């Protein structure tokens, strides 16, 4: 059967543009899938594209035989800041292969086990900095978690300190990316992006991405100094070889590819710790059932590698964070070929898709009714999910590449807070999401009350 595609409010020439004349865009999507349900058809000037929200629909979208990674008017615009980074490159493109089967192995189980020792380090930094704060003070949460997931990145793959908690406001390198990103963002709701009007957009863009360049500087100048028994991100980039085409990477691409780990590798596990904070101090007997599997395992004075991956309650709580609100929020595909999508939707070569992730993970036909609520419990039995229902880093080959290095970290970090303090929801925060391409919940400050278990490290 062939069914015509619903379509939201088309505003003449614009089309549906002005739909998404909001600062939270992702989260008007939602509002449209609600009104439409599993799919839709969205028109800008120039571009067209097709949202999905069914776990039947988007499971048939992750065939890597019938569909390929498309970069989305977003990633095209990233891509001024990322270049053809492993992020924002085509999977036809030969830098994206190059690139892949030089740095998979950073992220394979043995590499895993040396970034550990450097988690915990920034970890007891974070740790170490709730637990000197006087009786009157609020906590920031978002803000330190960005604090502790750029220097474990910094660190893990490139051996660079940002000594992020030894500032009072963001480190430089964080107030020019969020500024970047939000250009990006905020450029696709422009009709003529090259009218004069912006710019002033467009100067201030270049200063950004001048300053992001200038860490870069710093940390290759570095590296070269040296520098010398490290085997990270860094170091593979420098002296690994592509196998099929016995080439290195780039004077140029190498660049693109710290801007690419140093955003992607921490801006959507910052925004994943606060919304789980967020939800554990919303469900305090969730929270209580957490902080007791901390309590029970956590039993030296700092975590082992191997502890952390005990955790699993921990680990369901990061999940179900991730279920509600993933972070990393979408993710565009296009059909190789010509076809028909859910038996239902002909497809024309080159059509670009949408997985709208967050309202994939409110699919009723998979979680039930029970969907707007926060029960971990759901990940108790992971082989009890009809899979490609719960994708929160993406698809194939072209998925997260970093996906145990963040769930590692933030189950790491969110195991040794649970252990270590107390919280309250000092000011009973609504929930309000900033969008920035990425999630994450803004003004929302805690509480913490210390249990008085003291520390003691570092390994490394
Ligand atoms: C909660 C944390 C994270 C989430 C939710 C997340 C989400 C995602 C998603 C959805 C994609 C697919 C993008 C697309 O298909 O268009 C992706 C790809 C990617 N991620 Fe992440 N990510 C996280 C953490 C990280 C970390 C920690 C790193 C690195 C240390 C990282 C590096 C990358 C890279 C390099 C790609 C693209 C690789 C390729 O396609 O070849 N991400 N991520
Ligand atoms: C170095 C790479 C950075 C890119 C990371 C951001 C990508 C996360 C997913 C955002 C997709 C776009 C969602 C909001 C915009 C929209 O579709 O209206
Ligand atoms: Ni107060
Ligand atoms: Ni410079
Ligand atoms: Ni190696
Ligand atoms: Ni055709």
């Amino acid at each position: 059967t062939i069914k015509e595609m619903p379509q939201p409010k088309t505003f003449g020439e614009l089309k549906n543009l002005p739909l998404l004349n909001t600062d939270k865009p992702v989260q008007a999507l939602m509002k449209i899938a609600d009104e439409l349900g599993e799919i839709f058809k969205f028109e800008a000037p120039g571009l067209v594209t097709r949202y999905l929200s069914s776990q039947r629909l988007i499971k048939e979208a992750c065939d890597e035989s019938r569909f390929d990674k498309n970069l989305s008017q977003a990633l095209k615009f990233v891509r001024d800041i990322a270049g053809d980074g492993l992020v924002t490159s085509w999977t036809h493109e030969k830098n994206w292969k190059k690139a892949h089967n030089i740095l998979l192995p950073s992220f394979s189980q043995q590499a895993m086990k040396g970034y550990h020792a450097m988690m915990v380090d920034i970890a007891v930094q974070l740790v170490q900095k709730w637990e000197r704060l006087n009786a009157d003070e609020h906590i920031e949460v978002p803000e330190d978690m960005t604090r502790l997931t750029l220097d474990t990145i910094g660190l893990c793959g490139f051996n660079y300190r940002f000594n992020s908690f030894y500032r009072d406001q963001p480190h430089p390198f964080i107030t020019s990316m969020v500024r970047a990103l939000d250009e990006a963002m905020n450029k696709q709701q422009r009709a003529n992006p090259d009218d004069p009007a912006y710019d002033e957009n467009k100067r201030q863009f270049q200063e950004d991405i001048k300053v992001m360049n200038d860490l870069v500087d710093k940390i290759i100048a570095d590296r070269k100094a040296s520098g010398e028994q490290s085997d990270d991100l860094l170091t593979h980039m420098l002296n690994g070889k592509d196998p099929e085409t016995g080439e290195p990477l780039d004077d140029e691409n190498i660049r693109y590819q710290i801007i690419t780990f140093l955003i992607a590798g921490h801006v959507t596990t910052s925004g994943l710790l606060s919304f789980a904070l967020y939800f554990l101090v919303k469900n305090p007997h969730v929270l209580q059932k957490a902080a007791e599997e901390a309590a029970r395992v956590l039993v030296d004075p700092v975590p082992s590698y191997k502890q952390v991956k005990q955790l699993k309650y921990v680990g369901m709580v990061l999940n179900e964070a991730l279920r509600l609100w993933p972070t990393a929020p979408a993710f565009s595909l296009y059909a190789k070929e010509d076809t028909v999508l859910g038996g239902e939707y002909p497809l024309e070569k080159g059509d670009e898709l949408m997985v709208l992730i967050p309202q994939l993970h409110r699919d009723k036909t998979i979680w039930g009714d029970d969907v707007e609520e926060f029960r971990p419990e759901r990940f108790e039995n992971p082989s009890a999910i009809p899979q490609h229902a719960f994708k929160p880093f993406g698809n194939g080959q072209r998925a997260c590449i970093g996906q145990q290095f963040a769930l590692h970290e933030a189950t790491l970090v969110l195991g040794m807070m649970l252990k270590h303090f107390d919280f309250e929801d000092h000011t009973n925060y609504e929930l309000d999401i900033k969008e920035t391409l990425t999630l994450k919940p803004e003004g929302f400050v805690v509480k913490a009350k210390s249990k008085k278990i003291p520390l003691g490290g570092i390994p490394s």
